């Protein structure tokens, strides 16, 4: 009934979608076989959409950006998937569809989830936000950060990095006594942009103002969406990049999985802070602990 | 004669130390475990100096500027060690030592011989710089980035991300018809700081100018090297910059040796290529991909 279950997601049952993504979800060793299976049956019909993380610090309006954008979306002919690696009037339309969420582990559910969505018809993936950021990024076509309206502030309580990862940047809450405001503070991350992005000749990510609880600026955000798509097709980058992101992924999984075998090693884990405190004293060289460490990995597995 | 290499080298001996770093730079089996008890008897003598990182394109002018802050140095006192991960004037005095340079090979070998360095009385080790960047500040207490001293082209050729490794920015070739250009294209780059680091308290980047043909600026970025130190000094931060690195290296060591039984592996590589164009042409999963990578390393190693 993996074939039965396969069948069932790609013609549009709704009851099937929930089980197939608590498959996904699932860790125990009988269900990831299957798991893999399905997938491997619902990739050819997977693909048909546009994924886009949404990240930035909490209270910034993410969660109200999202209910916003998936109304304006659905409104518009998409269904809508929302997923988080809050926003009740989203939940209720029949073509949404909200889920919520160790970082290997749900990356992989996230990343399996998404086949799972596109194979059963949903068009646009929204995928909400420790190093969750670029996980999000790398399984994503366009990633977008939202930041404070605040001119000199746009960017407090964001991990350094992050703004390397934007293909685009809003400044939200551009509402009340900041509406001049928003528009400097728009204007001073452009500058900076454009100093990390100074001979960018595809894409230079533009900075929009939002205002996410009145609703103004979704529409042009996501016309931005769209472009940035547009764009990235006309250069052969939007598949490319898929492809680079599939590849990485695999890599990432031999990684993982080698590597938990000595990081997840009880033995391994007792021993840690006394050859760690050994290394931090000069007690100890690097590659001496690290020797110690595999070799004890490997008397105990 | 590794307890008698370990006496030779703490005590001064100069040709000594290239023999220690020639068998640091080995990796003949043999080799690498005298290196190991060497380093492990020279790391009580390490530690004693600043270590300073210099990055930035070909020809923003690097080696320029670590012969003239070298020279500096020197006629300070300073034994002054330079190292690659050009600069003839330096490399005759005898309180200068030059040595030319897999990323993870060579930055084994660099960071263990910083360790020699050290143990040898070199009381400033520069290390000038492919993922080379964060290799280098990982391995240094000051991370120093040169730009160019033209207004909105800065970081041309400059990885994204790298700007965020910076403890110190520089404009170079402040000088000629661009005098005036260099102190604006500073500001511009100070407000990107400001953005960036937007409520840093301990230590916001700073942004100078420096003509390092003409032997302007180096000693004020020499100052500003010293403030660096004394300001995480003073958080207790200097320490416990250098102890996390010697941590994440260890676990750094740990991963690649893990990892190249995999990566390594002849049959891996012939059959990579296909089993990556069936990922990317969505013919196969990642996690499917993945398991064959780790059944395939397993039935040839
Ligand atoms: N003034 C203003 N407040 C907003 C805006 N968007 C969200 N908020 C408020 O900020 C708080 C957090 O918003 P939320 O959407 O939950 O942010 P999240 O943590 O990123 O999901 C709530 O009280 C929202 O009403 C906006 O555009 N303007
Ligand atoms: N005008 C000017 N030229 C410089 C300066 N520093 C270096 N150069 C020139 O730029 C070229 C490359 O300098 P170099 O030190 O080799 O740069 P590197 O590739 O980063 O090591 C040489 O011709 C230098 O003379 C400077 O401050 N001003």
């Amino acid at each position: 009934t993996v074939d039965g279950l396969a069948t069932a997601v790609r013609g549009g049952d709704r009851a099937a979608l929930p089980r197939a993504i608590t498959l996904v979800e699932s860790t125990r060793p009988d269900h990831r076989e299957q798991a893999q299976q399905l997938l491997l049956r619902l990739l050819p019909d997977s693909g048909n959409a546009h994924r886009v993380g949404i990240t930035g610090v909490p209270g910034v309006g993410k969660s109200t950006a999202i209910e916003a954008l998936g109304m304006h979306l659905i409104e518009r002919g998409h269904r809508v998937a929302v997923l988080a690696v809050r926003m009740a009037r989203l939940a209720v339309h029949p073509n949404a569809y909200i889920r919520p969420s160790t970082l290997g582990g749900v990356t992989r559910a996230t990343r399996e989830t998404v086949v799972l969505l596109e194979a059963a018809g949903f068009d646009v993936i929204l995928i909400e936000t420790g190093q969750s950021e670029v996980a999000v990024a790398n399984m994503v076509d366009t990633f977008v950060l939202l930041t404070l309206a605040r001119t000199g502030d746009q960017l407090q309580g964001i991990k350094k990095g992050v703004l390397e990862l934007a293909d685009i940047v809003v400044v939200n809450k551009a509402d009340g006594e900041h509406h001049k405001e928003a528009r400097l503070a728009a204007r001073e991350l452009s500058a900076a942009i454009r100093l990390i992005y100074p001979r960018e000749a595809l894409w230079r990510p533009p900075v929009l103002t939002m205002s996410a609880v009145e609703g103004r600026g979704l529409a042009e955000l996501w016309d931005t969406v769209e472009r940035h798509r547009q764009v990235l097709t006309g250069a052969g980058e939007f598949d490319a990049r898929r492809r680079d992101q599939q590849v990485d992924w695999t890599w990432q999984l031999v990684r993982d999985a080698v590597l938990d075998r000595v990081w997840s090693n009880p033995t391994v884990r007792k021993v840690r802070s006394e050859l760690e405190r050994r290394v931090r004293a000069g007690e100890l060289t690097p590659a001496l602990a690290a020797q110690q460490i595999l070799e004890i990995a490997n008397l105990t597995d």
